């Protein structure tokens, strides 16, 4: 059962005519809540169901002040307005930790999904990282990894040849390993076709994120102790 630690909670703040209203929120869930068509409930976003004047100092808002500003004193009705119209306040440590966390996740997600369209091959994480530096990418502490991946990809595509692309790999493995390979495959992609062979081996066509071509081969080879054949489809 999930909860934001009080250490990890951030503040969402809304000011009206010089008066602050603040709530303590899970930063990941708060970011999701801000997205279009999110299924995250406000109850899951809030660390406590209380509206503060100052959330770090613990001074809380009057019901009268909330009614004046929001036309409601219900924290579950006030909070969505603060989240959608307000700002996010981070401590120095939180900003540093969040940027670092998201930076690594962005590098990995790009490395996983991307290929070099010139040769069809993956870019190692280190290459993506180097491109981000060249493009002087600033990672945001708060924006979701999903949103930032697209921003960052656009920024680095002038530095390196890069595109998100799924690829299809045909694999051939001994029949004894087919059950086991299904489990490995499910970490990497989706089986689009599979056929037991006349000779007892098993062939599967697997659609994977293009940046995983080498990792996929490595895991399959380790599983089958080298008893695997792979090729890119066509």
């Amino acid at each position: 059962s999930h909860m934001v630690s009080l250490e990890d909670a951030v503040i969402a703040r809304l000011e009206s005519h010089g008066e602050r209203f603040e709530v303590l929120v899970d930063p990941d869930l708060a970011a999701e809540f801000r997205r279009e068509d999110s299924d995250v409930s406000v109850e899951d976003v809030l660390a406590v169901q209380e509206v503060f004047r100052d959330a770090r100092k613990g001074d809380k808002a009057s019901e009268e002040a909330m009614r004046k500003v929001f036309e409601t004193a219900d924290p579950l009705e006030v909070t969505p307005v603060i989240l959608r119209r307000g700002t996010i306040q981070l401590t120095a440590e939180q900003r540093r930790q969040m940027i670092e966390d998201k930076r690594l996740k962005i590098i990995n997600k790009i490395a996983r999904e991307a290929i070099n369209p010139q040769n069809g091959l993956p870019h190692p994480p280190k290459r993506i990282e180097k491109a981000m530096e060249e493009a002087r990418v600033h990672v945001d502490p708060f924006k979701t990894v999903d949103e930032q991946v697209n921003i960052v990809l656009k920024a680095i595509r002038t530095k390196i040849p890069i595109k998100f692309e799924k690829v299809r790999v045909a694999i051939k493995i001994p029949g004894e390993m087919a059950g086991s390979a299904y489990g490995v495959i499910s970490n990497f992609g989706k089986i689009t076709n599979e056929e037991w062979q006349n000779d007892g081996s098993w062939i599967a066509v697997v659609e994977i994120p293009g940046g995983l071509q080498d990792s996929f081969y490595q895991k399959l080879s380790e599983l089958t102790g080298g008893n695997v054949e792979t090729r890119l489809i066509k």
